[PDB]
């Protein structure tokens, strides 16, 4: 599978209620935003993490972000997944 196929597979599980939280979600986007490659731009990690919009609103545009944005975004989301959500990466279907 394609890093994009597989988050296509897996994103109906990774946005289920409790599978991720705020505080693993805030530090993913971070990993995208701060270092080489970035994935997310200032603006888009503040709107990603905007206390205001419910967590699984943002975490399924996160989503429809990658998947659109392509192959080496999501396949740097699966390493910022390893990094900050380490059992709930390990359980992913797409596995």
């Amino acid at each position: 599978q394609t890093y994009c196929d597989r988050l296509v597979q897996d994103t109906p599980m990774l946005t289920g209620h409790g599978r991720l939280s705020e505080q693993q979600v805030d530090r993913i986007i971070l990993q995208l935003n701060r270092y080489y490659p970035q994935i997310l731009t200032n603006k888009e990690a503040e709107k990603f993490r905007n206390p205001k919009a419910s967590l699984r609103v943002r975490l399924c545009d996160l989503m429809s972000h990658l998947q659109r944005s392509g192959e080496r975004d999501c396949q740097e989301f699966y390493r910022a997944l390893y990094i900050h959500a380490q059992p709930l990466h390990s359980r992913l279907p797409s596995r």
